[PDB]
């Protein structure tokens, strides 16, 4: 699924992104707008033989299990690509432990180098939220 841009700041709303570890609403829509354009089934293998998944580019480094990552983890207790539904709730349960994890946002490189310090509530001008 390609989502617009308020259609998923309202999906992430009522899965409760909205402030979560301090987070505004805007820097979530900024972070998937960039890490995957709004499309659940986004995919990018990484140098390492790794894999992100999903609007928020999870890694199955260490979040969800793919079978071909040697020597990862799974933290988020999923196959990764749950991470590609049209129902965002997986990739949402995991981006809350992810950003709980000690770094923040800036565990999204994408959301560090071009969401960070910007005028991110632009993100979620105009949506009935
Ligand atoms: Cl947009
Ligand atoms: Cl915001
Ligand atoms: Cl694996
Ligand atoms: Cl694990
Ligand atoms: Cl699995
Ligand atoms: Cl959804
Ligand atoms: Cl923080
Ligand atoms: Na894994």
């Amino acid at each position: 699924k390609v989502f617009g841009r308020c259609e998923l700041a309202a999906a992430m709303k009522r899965h409760g992104l909205d402030n979560y570890r301090g987070y505004s609403l805007g820097n979530w829509v900024c972070a998937a707008k960039f890490e995957s354009n709004f499309n659940t089934q986004a995919t990018n293998r990484n140098t390492d033989g790794s894999t992100d998944y999903g609007i928020l580019q999870i890694n199955s480094r260490w979040w969800c299990n793919d079978g071909r990552t040697p020597g990862s983890r799974n933290l988020c207790n999923i196959p990764c690509s749950a991470l590609l539904s049209s129902d965002i709730t997986a990739s949402v349960n995991c981006a809350k432990k992810i950003v709980s994890d000690g770094n923040g946002m800036n565990a999204w490189v994408a959301w560090r180098n071009r969401c960070k310090g910007t005028d991110v509530q632009a993100w979620i001008r105009g949506c009935r939220l």
